[PDB]
Parts: structure tokens; C-alpha cells; sequence
């Protein structure tokens, strides 16, 4: 029965337990008597206390009564956590305390259910429990999105798959029709699991993913000069300022914004200028030579004439070559900034940096014009169709990852903060934000900007409607103020047992049942404890189907060593390293493809005798000199993964798109 | 005898255990019951929760016992590690805790087997498992090279003989017969490994080896001007600038490349440039082959640096050498198909015979040239995309200290940070990991620990690992020599394996002047006079298994291991035929014969 | 802290020699209640102005951000020009 015995001791918010005979297996399913996480029952008159476990043998003994019998290793101690009203509900704060010799009984399912329900609309399931088959985790996302929450856990515990297991959940079209979500990713691990319902911004585009643009205007003064100069300090720095500030009254001049005017002009504030203009003309101080000396006129440019006469390298501003005059008077008129414009053209060359200085369509012209705004940017990154927006970071340059993230948590705070009246403010359609691996921006003496960015979401993003979800598998790291402001945790796997401790260390609840099995939860399981939910769980999050599952398609190196080796000529490598691009010169402008690892749909053509095939997650090849006799043997073979894993596999010169 | 005891506490992750009886050395190959690290199992109904020896002894008691039993101590406290499925698989984490009173049984090899071997084909054997027989260690290859590595120890623990065994074991043409490796040799002693089965670069170079030249337009400019001058910053910084902007632009105007242009031409563009025109141009103007003629002092070091034998792998490259006007026998594709697309997998630039002050900057400058060249032909077959790489880094901790402003730790960093997506590893072969920067050692994917003295420097290992598990952790300092602690996300579980030595004959080992040899052996009259003669110009011109023969320039050749070249002066003809006949190799050579003539090694 | 000097070794401002338009009137007057500073005409530098033009602008980007209105913009104690305040602290 359930009767399992009787309390022998009680301190006021604690009580011990004796055992039931050996073990006693109730129902025939796998499971056993109360265990550490367990829950408990005591009868009183009327009502109910329930209990927790807290650990089972020699760690429950009264003191006396074990020294009087070392063998007594018969007890265990459970906590009391709340009761049951009239028939009400399960409100916490015990209103009458057990006393000796009350009855305990198990817990079974009815009660579970009824502890762990709830009538409340508010509340959805985000996983399930792991006591009981079938009881949805009542989280609450109301709390969960105005109070922030953190993943953490050790690397295998599986983060990537609980935050989309919970993104997806979230953004059900049936309950929520008008979410609104963010995320940040390191790796681009998100852009597979999200195959249809959400947007992809990357570096390098795909044939139908967007591409990631930040165009330069948007930002302020201070970071651009933190991403472009790397931090000017000297006079150099107020040049540059000034030079911002009269090429954006020039942009105004010309084009009419509303309620904008010199009266109000700031440097900071987002209206288009010219990049190129700003080195071309910058630099020309630099390197000035007038044809007479002792002046300092552009009209006295002293160019070495050709045998026409024009000048030879007459150099030109859109594109970076910067012209060449005569040798030398120069003139005194620029500063001392040689060096950091130098740097300024060497970034504007790499296409690396494409995605600031060349936006595929807010890149602007020499006069300023721009063929979009800033509306479209924003309707993009958080006005679109689908909810879910997915910034893939993988292929930025690795020293400018942090000031992007401030950058861009920056943009999306400013523009929510000032219109929170309109209906596309931050508190009539809340926002949501994700970062990934939030323990190597948010440390304790980070010198960036990413933390304070953060630190202003987590400290007033309550008012305005914008939540956080940081993940990150090094809770010893993330900075303790920031990290104790979250109102949610699921705690995961923690191995090394710094971070375990640390963890303890900013947690509301510290629960002695739940907590000391932190080391061994399996994967997927997570403990989640704060406000979110009436009382700690321990859920197993249920997880994505299959497809719908997070991946980085990484080098796989074992199936790359094996393939035999296939003669290469090394020309083709210094052509594309001298030439500063990615893309060969023997690809064909395009051909149609046609539907059916595996192969989903190959080409063909006759005149460029070239091959095309696509494979699975858009991966794209291109097989050179394969006569097309082999394509209809190919195709009539029915292989489909053989033959071209026979034939073509290792024996043609290939290329990826 | 597969019984032990009953748990009798179970805090979750941290259950004891009261032993019962009698702790026997098992003979044939030493094996006792129960070690500190060895594993434990408890069935639970029809599973199994497997856990680890943490604490033998007092420790493990529960404590207010002690006060009930101040000398009585046979308990255990074992740590709970994962749980096998139903005949499915072995995974971490626990379904269900133990109670009290449960059963304790030890580890058989049917579990040794479940827990240590897998079926995924990524995994490979890099030595069996030590405490119990034939089991041997399998570590993921994918996620040790994509995830890079490191090793740690002593100075005596033996890190490069286990750096050799894995380098052995990761390139045979059986299996990976495309595999690509590449090694910063610099103490200079893993070319003894790899005889016939690598290639390696030197300086003076030896009759059957490479001669390693990087040439000096292969640099870019703060590269370059860091070599040469140490790093200019006035005017003479942007003279040197110009001065090789005008000559790279003259050249392209003699010579066509594929698509450059004055456009796109850039100071950062590799191709080549006269570096003896710019230094003869740059000296007229304050004032080839042979150096005979306000950065004047600049002018003075690099005319100095032109004629010196040390610099000959950059000024006076083989071949790579540029004529005044610009031409080269052959462009900058040898050079990247020799050092990455050769025939031998592993090459070895044993950087051993380099000025030491510039040695850092040498290193950077490769790690430069081999990541930039396969970032940007990642699509085509040649890439780190198609083919991924390792690079080895040997004696880190000079390098990559915490506050070290050299070059070499951008690189290294940047491989750390952003080789995952270009298929690029990284292993770090150290002596002292405090020394490392915590940032670096941190991004780190798996450690092979080693036998550890310090105790300042076991706290930064402990402190920074993965999975910082304390039965295979509170044993550092005590491994036997190569015996290596295995921990991070490269396996499974921690490992505590031995690595199976390389056969004999097969080992590194950097050709030190045996002092015994060169102090037991009689003295002999030196010949100074050849030293002066030597010297002036700045020049340097037990086994047997070959003798040179020749009767006509009253001269003995002989060939020891290891490829030394021995040649005996003023050796009557006589006497070289009797040794000959002699067939007495080892000891006639003793007789009478080691310390009677002058001998030069060539 | 920013200005012009007419005249070389003087910094009085009578040497103000800011830049006026073709039109007679200065193209930027400026005004003190606005945070609009004036401009002047290229030159010399005036020399009493010390190293604080960073946090002059700080505290300008402060005073044009609405979200102080309530700290330099008090509803009945803003301060005019010459001093002076509605309502004292009474
Ligand atoms: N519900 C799950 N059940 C079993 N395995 C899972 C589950 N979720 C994730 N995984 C495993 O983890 C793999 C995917 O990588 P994840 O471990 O989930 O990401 P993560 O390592 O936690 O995040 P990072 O890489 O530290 S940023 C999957 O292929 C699984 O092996
Ligand atoms: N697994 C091993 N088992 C037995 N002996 C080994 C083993 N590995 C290395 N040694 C021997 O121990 C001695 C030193 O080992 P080495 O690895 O060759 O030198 P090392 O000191 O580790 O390299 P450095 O100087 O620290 S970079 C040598 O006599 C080795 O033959
Ligand atoms: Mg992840
Ligand atoms: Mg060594």
C-alpha cells in the first residue's frame, strides 16, 4: 500500500522518515520507493502536506540514536513543500505542521497531476516530466520572456536542441500568430533546423537565403571608429568626426527628411553618407602636391602628364586606387592620419567586409543617394512575414564578432524604446532575443560592448518588452551580476564542479532534493528553477523531429583522408589567393536542374561538356570533362548514389558552387 | 568474485560503499581487485549504473561516523559516471538513482568492453587502456583534429614520443592514404622518426634532404619589414612602402599574372620583387650580386643581412632566387605544392638552424601563408574543405604566453577560433601549461595529460578542464612515463591509457654531442690554422653499413647511422685496402684506427 | 574650445573670424538655449580652450537626449540664460 510509515522527528521546515521488510515495487512499472527527488504525502484532518526527498541513508540518521547503533542505517530525510487547500489548490507555505508518529503516504498520479496542473491560461507545456509518463512542464511564458531565462550545461548536454525544441513551441501559428523572436548564432547551427518557417541572413548568401547586411550609417560614431580605425584617440579622432558630420549635413542638403534639419543634426543619428568619399577625400590631404609652392589648392594638383598629356593614374574614388602626382610642394593641409586611412583601404578591399561597406542594396553613391532606407532593414529583421529571424555569425571576421553583437542588440533596442505607443513597439508585439555561447562576450571584465548592450536588456527590458535567453556551457565565466538577473534557469549536465558551485551561487530556490543530482541528468533532462514555474521540476524536454534537428556541416575528416588521393595543380589555388575571391573561372553561367548521400536532381550539359548535381542541405557540385554518354548511363542505371559513387566519384576535376 | 558490498549512502551523484575481503595481487599480470580509478557497476532491476573509485579509505566514511568510530575506516566513495541501455548502448547520465542496501559488483571484460568499444568508423587505436588487459583506447579522429588538441607534462614524461605515435598511427597509407599533417619541428628531432616516410626541410640540407627557403616576397608588408628591420615607424617606413609598391607595379609591367592588374595591385599581393635593386637603389641615393656599392642605418643591417650565410632560406632561396628583373625560374606554386600537396603526407620544418630572435616571427609567417592560401580556395579540391589539415606546434609555451606581443599567437588564436569551418586542427605540444594563455588553452578541444611535478601548474590544468573528474584527476603526478589521462569531448569517457611506443629505431631523438664520447676519447693536435682559414670567409666547407672506396687521393669515406658522412685525410691506400679485407667492421675500426688520423665530417 | 582667432597671438572675442555667409548674416549664429554650436571659418586656434572638448561633447549629446528632460530641463525650475527660476526649492 502506500502507507510507507511515519514521521519520527520534525525541526519546524524539515522531517525524517523511517523505512516501510525489504523492497516493496508498487504497480508492476519501473520505478522504486521514494527516491532523492521523490515527492511524499502526510494526512492532516483534513488537508495535505507534501514532501520532497532529500537524500536516503546514514545521511538522515538522528545523531544519538546512531551513535547508540552504528548498523541503523534505515532513515531518510524529507522537506516539506506546500499544501493542499480545501479542494482549492496547491498553495506553497504550510499553514499547520506535521507532528510524530502522522501518517506518509506515496504520491500518486492523481496528486502529481494536480500539483503540477493548473487552471491558469497563461501557462504551456515546454517539455515533460520524468517521475511520471505524460505531464506536460506547465512553464510560464509570460514570466519566461519578461524576466529572461539561461540554458546552461555541459557541451554534450544537448543546448541547441532544448532552445529550438523551445522556439518552436513558442511560435506555433495555432496559439501565437504574431511572435516575434531573434536569434544570434556562432556556428549557424539553427539555419537547419528552421528548414521553411523562419529567415537566414549569412555572409556568404545561399541561392535562397537573404544576405546579412549592417550598412555603416546605421551605426554611431564611437562604434564605427571602433570597427573601422580600431579606436583613434588623437586629434585624428576630431578630424574624422567632422568630416562625418559635414558629409551628412551635405546628404541632408540634397534630400528632404521629416523634422530633421542643421538645427538638429547630430552625428549620431542614422542618415546616409559616403564611405569612399570619406578615405578618397581624407586620404588626398595626405599625399597632396601642389603645382606652385606654398599653396594648397586641389587645382594645383601637380599630376605627371602622359603623352597626351592627361595624367597616367588619374586615379578614381567609388573604386580605392588613389592616384599618383608629381614628386616633392606638398601641401600641409592634412593631419597625421596616414596610417589609420591605410587601414581604412585595406579593409575596404577585402571582400570579408562586404557586408558593412558594400550592402547589396544600402550601399551609396558619391552624392549620398541611397537606393533604400532603413524602414526596409527593420521590416526585415523583425517585421517579416515569419517570426523567427536567424543571424548566421559564423563567417565574420573572428576580432569583430563582439562590437557586431553590441551593435546590432544596440539597433534593436533604440528602435523598440521609441515607438512603444505604436502598435510595432516592444509593448504591443514583444520581442525575444537568443544569444549563443554567452560566456565569451559577457565575462567579468569584458572591455567590449556586447555586455553592456546586455546589461541595459536585462536591467530595463522589462518595461519595454524585450526578454534574453543566454546559453552557454561555462556558467563560471558569465559575469555573477548579470547572470543572477535571470529569472529563469535549466540547469542541464554540469561535469567540472566550478561551474556547479557557481551556479549554486545565483540561484533563488537552491532546492537540496533537485540539486545534488545536477552532475548526471541525462541528455536532454533539465532542471528548471525559478519563478517561471510554481515549483522546480525536473523535465526531460521532449525533443524536435527528426530533419527538424540543429546541425553545422563541418569537415568530416575521416571521409575526406580516405578518398584516394586525386592528382591537383596548385595553380588554381594562387590564382584565387591573388585574385582575393572564392569563385573559379571554369563555371558555367547556369543550368537547369531537374528533380530525381543522396542525390535529389543533376543536370547536364553538351556544349561546356560540364556536369551539375545537388545533394542534400543545397549542397551544389559541378564535374568537369564527364561526356554525357555517362550522364544517360547514369541516369538509366537507376543508381542514384552508386554509379556516381563509382564511376565519377575520384576520377574528374570538380568544383563546389 | 563479482561482489563487493552495499551502498549504504546515496547523495545523488556521490554514493558509498562499506567493502567487506582480502586484497590480492593477481599474478601473471598484476591486476588487484579494486585499484583508486577502477570502474564499479550495480544492477539496478535489469540495468546497470556504473560508477568510479573516487576516495579509498577515511575520506570516504560518512563523517559524523567518525565520531561513532574514530578508527574504523573500511569504506569507499564511489561517483556515479552513466548507465548502459537495454542492450542498446552506453550512455552518461542515470535514469534512476540507487537506494540504500543495493548490490555493488566490479567490472568484467564483457563491461570493459560495453563501456571502452564502440562501432562508429570515425573512432581509431592510439594504445590500449592501462589497470586491465588488451582494450584499446579509441579517440574520435574527427573531433580530435576539428576540435584541436594539446599535450602537457613533464620534462622527462615523454610527450614527443607520444606526439610521434599518434603522427604514426593517424597517416598510414592503409586507411587515410590522403592524409596531410604538417609539424613546427624546432628542437629538430622527429626527422630521425620518419626515415623514408616524410618529407623534411632543414637549412643544410644533407646529400638526400630538402633545403627549406621561404622567400622574401612571399611576406606581407608589416611581415617583411618586421624581418628585416625590426619594424620602422618614421618616414623611412613609408619610403620602404613606396619603394615596393614601384616595384612590384614594374614587374607586373615586365611579367603577366592571371587577372592582376594596377587596379587590384596591393602591397600584400605575393609577387615577386628584386630585393638587391631596392637596396642598391635605396643606398645610391644616400651616397648587386656581390653587396659592393635618413634610414641609413636601416641600409647598413639590411646590406649586412644580404651577405650571411645564416639568411640563405630567404635572400638566396634555391631557385625562388628573383633575377633584377623580376624573373623566377619558378613561382610560389612549387612552394605550396611541396610543403601541403607533395607526395608523403607529413612534412617537418625543423626550424632547429634559425637566428632564435627571429624564430617567433618565423613561425607566424607560415601559419599565415598555409591558412590564407586555404581559406581562399575552399570550394576547389584543394582546399581545407575537401582534405582538412593538422598543424603541430612543438615548445608552445614560448609562444603563446599570456602577455606575449609576438605575431605567432594571432595566428594561433585565429587557427583556434575559426579553423572549424575550414577543416584546420591544431596541437599543442607544451612543457609548462600555466605559462599558456588561459584564453587559448581554454578553446582547446581534448587534453592528453601527463605526468605533472608542479604543483602550481596541476591547479591550471585541473582548473581548466572540461570535465574535471577527480578519480582520474587527483593521479597526475604520479603516471608512469607515457602512460596519459585522456579528457575532453575527443572521447567518450576520461581515458587512462598507455600508448604503445614506437618500434625501436623508430623514435626521435636530437643529435646532441654526447659529451662522454667526445671527452673519453684520446687527445689529438688540432689544426687551428684550418679554424682561421674556416672562419674568415664565414663558411662551413658504431655500426657501418657502406665504405667508400678510392686509391687515388690518399683518402678513407665512411657511413655511420643516421646518415653521417665521415672522411679520414692522409690515410695511406694500404691501409684502406687491408680494412677492406679485414672484414672486422666495429672493431678493427677500434683497434687501432678511431684516433690515429685526421678526420673532417662532411 | 572650439574657436577662431583672427588675429595671431590674440584669442579675445573680437577675433572672432567665424565664417559668414556671402548673404551678410553668419551662416551658423548659434544659439546658447539650443545645442547647436557654431562654426567658424578655417584658420588661428583659439589657445584658451583646454583638453575637455570630449566631455563638452558628452555633456551636449546629454542635454539634446530627451530622456534627461527631467534632471537639465526641469518643468518650473529650468534655469534661463541669466539665472533664473519660477519656483525655488520652497
Ligand atoms: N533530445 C536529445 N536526445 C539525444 N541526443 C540529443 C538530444 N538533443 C541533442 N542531442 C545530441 O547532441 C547532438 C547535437 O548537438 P548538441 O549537443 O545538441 O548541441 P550542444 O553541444 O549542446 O551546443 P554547443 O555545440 O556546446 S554551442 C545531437 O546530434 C545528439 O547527439
Ligand atoms: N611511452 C614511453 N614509454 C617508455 N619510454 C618512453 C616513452 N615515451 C618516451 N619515452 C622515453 O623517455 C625518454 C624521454 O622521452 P622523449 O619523449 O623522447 O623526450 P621528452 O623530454 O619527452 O621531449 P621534450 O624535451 O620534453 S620536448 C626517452 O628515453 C624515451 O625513449
Ligand atoms: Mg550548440
Ligand atoms: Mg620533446
Amino acid at each position: 500500500s502506500t502507507y510507507i510509515g511515519t514521521v519520527q522527528d520534525v525541526n519546524g521546515a524539515n522531517i525524517r522518515v523511517v523505512l516501510d521488510s525489504s523492497l516493496k515495487f508498487v504497480d508492476g512499472q519501473g520505478y522504486r520507493i521514494g527516491q532523492i527527488g521523490s515527492f511524499v504525502r502526510i494526512p492532516i484532518g483534513y488537508i495535505n502536506l507534501f514532501g520532497i526527498v532529500s537524500q536516503v541513508g546514514a545521511g538522515a540518521v538522528p545523531d544519538k540514536l546512531l551513535e547508540v547503533e552504528p548498523y541503523g542505517h534505515r532513515w531518510i530525510s524529507v522537506q516539506l513543500v506546500g499544501e493542499e487547500g480545501i479542494k482549492k489548490e496547491f498553495e506553497r507555505g504550510v499553514s499547520q505542521y506535521p507532528t510524530i508518529g502522522d501518517k506518509v503516504h506515496i504520491v500518486t498520479e492523481p496528486d502529481l497531476k494536480k500539483i503540477y496542473g493548473t487552471q491558469n491560461k497563461k501557462y504551456i507545456s515546454l517539455g515533460n516530466i520524468a517521475s511520471v509518463d505524460s505531464i506536460p512542464a506547465l512553464v510560464n511564458i509570460d514570466t519566461l520572456v519578461t524576466r529572461h531565462s539561461a540554458v546552461l550545461g555541459s557541451t554534450g548536454s544537448g543546448k541547441s536542441t532544448t532552445v529550438t525544441s523551445i522556439l518552436q513551441r513558442i511560435s506555433d501559428m495555432s496559439q501565437f500568430p504574431s511572435a516575434r523572436i531573434i536569434v544570434f548564432d556562432i556556428h549557424g547551427e539553427y539555419a537547419a533546423a528552421f528548414k521553411g518557417k523562419a529567415k537566414v541572413y549569412k555572409v556568404t548568401p545561399s541561392n535562397n537565403e537573404l544576405k546579412l547586411s549592417i550598412p555603416y550609417w546605421a551605426l554611431t560614431c564611437d562604434e564605427f571608429l571602433s570597427v573601422a580605425f580600431g579606436g583613434l584617440e588623437g586629434s585624428g579622432r576630431n578630424a574624422l568626426i567632422d568630416k562625418i558630420y559635414e558629409l551628412k549635413l551635405q546628404t541632408l542638403k540634397r534630400q528632404e527628411y521629416e523634422g530633421i534639419n542643421e538645427d538638429s543634426l547630430t552625428v549620431d543619428t542614422p542618415i546616409p553618407f559616403s564611405i569612399h568619399k570619406l578615405w578618397f577625400d581624407l586620404y588626398r590631404a595626405e599625399i597632396s602636391t601642389h603645382y606652385v609652392q606654398g599653396s594648397h589648392s586641389e587645382e594645383n594638383e601637380a599630376l605627371l602628364l602622359g603623352e597626351d598629356g592627361n595624367p597616367v593614374q588619374k586615379g578614381d574614388s567609388l573604386k580605392v586606387v588613389p592616384p599618383i602626382y608629381m614628386p616633392h610642394y606638398l601641401s600641409n593641409r592634412g593631419k597625421n592620419i596616414r596610417k589609420p586611412l591605410e587601414g581604412l583601404a585595406s579593409l575596404l578591399k577585402d571582400p570579408r567586409y562586404e557586408f558593412l561597406f558594400n550592402a547589396d542594396d544600402w550601399s551609396v553613391n558619391l552624392d549620398g543617394k541611397t537606393n533604400k532606407d532603413l524602414d526596409a532593414l527593420l521590416e526585415t529583421w523583425v517585421g517579416s512575414e515569419e517570426s523567427i529571424s536567424i543571424f548566421d555569425l559564423s563567417g565574420m571576421p573572428s576580432s569583430i564578432l563582439d562590437t557586431l553583437i553590441g551593435i546590432l542588440i544596440r539597433i534593436l533596442y533604440d528602435s523598440l524604446f521609441w515607438s512603444r505607443n505604436q502598435p510595432e513597439g516592444g509593448r504591443e508585439r514583444p520581442l525575444l532575443v537568443v544569444l549563443e555561447e554567452a560566456h565569451t562576450y559577457l565575462g567579468k571584465d569584458s572591455r567590449g560592448i556586447a555586455i553592456d548592450g546586455v546589461r541595459k536588456i536585462v536591467k530595463e527590458g522589462r518595461k519595454y518588452g524585450i526578454g534574453m535567453m543566454l546559453v552557454s556551457q561555462r556558467p563560471s565565466e558569465i559575469d555573477s551580476t548579470i547572470l543572477s538577473q535571470c529569472g529563469t534557469l535549466f540547469a542541464l549536465r554540469m561535469n567540472n564542479s566550478s561551474d556547479r558551485n557557481h551556479v549554486l551561487g545565483a540561484v533563488s530556490d537552491s532546492f537540496e532534493g533537485l540539486m545534488g543530482m545536477l552532475p548526471t541528468l541525462r541528455t536532454g533532462e533539465a532542471i528548471i528553477i525559478g519563478e517561471s514555474v510554481r515549483l522546480p521540476m525536473r523535465t526531460i524536454i521532449s525533443p524536435p523531429p527528426f530533419g527538424r534537428r540543429p546541425d553545422s556541416l563541418d569537415p568530416d575528416v575521416t571521409a575526406k583522408w580516405s578518398n584516394n588521393r586525386v592528382q591537383g595543380d596548385y595553380k588554381e589555388v594562387l590564382t584565387l589567393w591573388r585574385q582575393k575571391k572564392v569563385r573559379s573561372q571554369r563555371i558555367v553561367e547556369n543550368i537547369k536542374r531537374l528533380p530525381v548521400s543522396n542525390i535529389l536532381s543533376i543536370g547536364y550539359e553538351a556544349d561546356s561538356m560540364t556536369l551539375e548535381i545537388e545533394f542534400n542541405h543545397g549542397l551544389v557540385y559541378q564535374y568537369y570533362d564527364v561526356p554525357e554518354t555517362l550522364h544517360t548511363e547514369l541516369l538509366a542505371a537507376e543508381s542514384h548514389g552508386k554509379f556516381f559513387n563509382s564511376q565519377i566519384k575520384n576520377n574528374y576535376r570538380f568544383s563546389r558552387i
